[PDB]
DNA sequence: GCCGTTTTCGGCCCGACTGTTTTCAGTCG
């Protein structure tokens, strides 16, 4: 991938232009193209390999954001970006990333106190300079200090799974606040986006001041950036930004739509409303002053001539077009999943025994659970050897016969060597119920080699699932360089399923690689990669990722019952 | 700079919070 650089490059063209006072809509052309490319997990040049007049087609991208890309790879750099660089100091971009700052304030600060970096800004307030500026007051200076200090505690975006459980605690607390008729977790959290920038809570209330004052009073709250009658922005005792939005109960449905987004999806709907002479806000759909919809989401979407769109689809990735023409995808649902196909145990890196896993699986209402432990490669040991994997399969057999349902499947997560060979001999793989293969080494391999390595792993006829394929770690490590079309092509042809690993720091396949695979007709496997019984609660996230990728119950191994899973497995 | 089951040109989402703004601009979701 190289989206991460080019996402920053347009983001910079937009910001430098925004500083120079450019056409705001041209500015927004870049900002959007920045957001979609960074969110794009399928490598861009793999899509750009066919660009040309078909680059005029991509997503949120037109002809002008193409000849610049024609230029980009032809010459390594876009003149527009370089032209803007000469007019706008590199450090002013950093200053206007500070929440509350923006173009006009960054410019005033530059021409006023010559501030052109965070380091300089930091010095300016500590010294107390901005409280002297002509127009920039002492109150407006405290505003900057807030935003400057509050940008730091909230470091990176956080994986959804890292904050999920906390989010539900806060939700249950907000539902118990006086004045709160009804509350819900919206924003990116509700769309199951693999990472979040904050947590966005909507509240139905008729005494909104009470609820906001009640919300900020929660013990996890550390600071308050902004606080009004209807909304508040706060940061927790751990850095995580949390926003509250209050709306009257009559507009609850329009409030859910508003706070759930995405921005881009929301803008499609409002733009649509304009075509039909209507207005869409948080308060409802309106024809003139007459509110035609608001109480619920269903009827709000109906007001725009649309069926209800599930939150995970709301990324303006074709869900609106598919809603107009009445062909929304049928989506997987959590109760349809009848087991977890990658959990670990005390046999290797897990914290749990078979009894502990079985008990956890039964409690959740699972039909089965695959106990897949690491191959020797994880440590490179010689005893634990391949010999005693048979006794492990034997021990799990007797466990099933004595306990009954749910059933433990004897599995294994087998390392893929740098050449594509597997960490376990074939006779060991032959007698395993579930065989997962995955990469835990040599990530910097060139695209072509990493493809060959993966392809040879798929030629092994005992392989059932290709586990967390990209090998990424959210915040720690990028995806491996690989031609994923060829890899999914091969896996399909060999009947191997691709894994959506719901473990909080993996979330791999990502939504849009998952949507690609499933679109090609591949089978899918869902797991949590659990090392403690807590982790089994991540199935929700793999499902949500499945949902984001327009994936239904068809060709998903977890929706099969115990018997049908074994058939599928026993028939290689 | 994108973009068209009412458009290939003329628009481009809508409203809350903050500050020194006496009538609204800046920045944000
Ligand atoms: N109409 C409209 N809605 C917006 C705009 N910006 C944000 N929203 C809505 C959509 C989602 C909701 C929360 O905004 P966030 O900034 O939290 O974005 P998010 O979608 O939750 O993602 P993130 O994980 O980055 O927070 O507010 C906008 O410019 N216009
Ligand atoms: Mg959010
Ligand atoms: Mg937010
Ligand atoms: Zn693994």
């Amino acid at each position: 991938m190289r989206n991460q650089e080019l996402a920053r490059i347009f983001e910079e063209i937009g910001l430098m232009s925004e500083f120079l006072g450019d056409n705001p809509f041209r500015v927004r052309a870049y900002h959007q193209a920045a957001r979609t490319l960074y969110d794009l997990d399928t490598p861009i040049e793999e899509i750009a390999e066919k660009g040309k007049e078909a680059l005029m087609e991509l997503p949120g991208v037109g002809p002008d954001l193409a000849e610049k890309i024609l230029e980009f790879l032809r010459t390594g750099k876009v003149r527009k970006h370089e032209e803007l660089s000469r007019k706008v100091p590199r450090g002013v971009l950093e200053v206007m990333e500070v929440p509350g700052v923006g173009p006009k304030t960054a410019r005033l600060l530059y021409e006023g106190l010559g501030i052109d970096s965070l380091e300089k800004l930091k010095a300016a307030l500590d010294r107390g300079d901005l409280t002297r500026l002509k127009g920039f007051g002492p109150k407006r200076a405290e505003r900057i200090r807030e935003g400057l200090a509050l940008a730091q505690a909230a470091g990176k975006r956080r994986p959804l799974g890292a904050v999920l459980s906390l989010a539900r605690s806060l939700l249950e607390a907000i539902r118990a606040l006086p004045g709160v008729e009804r509350a819900e977790l919206c924003g990116s959290a509700r769309r199951y986006k693999d990472t979040v920038g904050d947590l966005d809570f909507l509240v139905a209330s008729r005494e909104g001041e009470r609820a906001v004052e009640g919300f900020v009073r929660l013990p996890q709250v550390k600071e308050v950036y902004a606080k009004g009658k209807e909304r508040a922005t706060v940061f927790l005792k751990n850095g995580l930004q949390v926003d509250l939005r209050v709306v009257p109960p009559e507009s609850y449905g329009a409030g859910l739509q508003y706070l759930t987004g995405s921005k881009a999806h929301s803008i499609r709907l409002r733009a649509l409303a304009q075509e039909k002479g209507l207005k869409l806000s948080e308060y409802g759909v309106f024809r003139g002053e007459k509110r035609i919809a608001g109480e619920t989401e269903e009827e709000v979407y109906a007001a725009l001539g649309l069926p209800w769109i599930p939150p995970p689809l709301r990324e303006d990735q074709g869900e609106v077009e598919a809603a107009l023409e009445g062909r929304l995808p049928k989506l997987l649902e959590l109760p349809q999943v009848k087991g977890d196909l990658q959990v670990h145990s005390t046999y290797s890196d897990g914290q749990n025994t078979l009894e502990e896993l079985w008990e956890a699986a039964k409690t959740m209402g699972y039909r089965y659970l695959a106990v897949t432990d690491h191959s020797p490669a994880v440590r490179v040991a010689g005893g634990p050897s391949p010999e005693e994997a048979l006794k492990r399969v034997g021990e799990i057999r007797r466990f099933n016969e004595t306990h009954g349902p749910p059933y433990l499947l004897a599995g294994a997560e087998v390392d893929i060597h740098p050449d594509g060979t597997l960490d376990y001999p074939d006779w060991v793989l032959r007698e395993l119920d579930l065989v997962l293969v995955s990469v835990h080494s040599r990530f910097n391999l060139p695209k072509a080699d990493q493809t060959k390595r993966l392809l040879k792993a798929l030629e092994n006829p005992f392989v059932h699932v290709l586990a967390h394929p990209t090998a990424r770690l959210l915040g720690r490590r990028a995806p491996i360089e690989a031609d994923w079309e060829a890899v999914f092509q091969k896996a399909k042809e060999k009947g191997v399923a691709v894994e959506i690993d719901g473990y909080y720091d993996r979330m791999d396949l990502p939504d849009d690689l998952a949507r690609m695979a499933y679109g090609m007709g591949l089978w899918i496997s869902l797991s949590t990669d659990a090392h403690q019984t807590d982790h089994l609660r991540f199935m929700e996230l793999a499902v949500g990722t499945a949902q984001r990728a327009w994936i239904g119950p068809e060709r998903v191994l977890n929706t099969l019952d115990y018997e049908d899973l074994l058939s599928w497995l026993k028939a290689r």
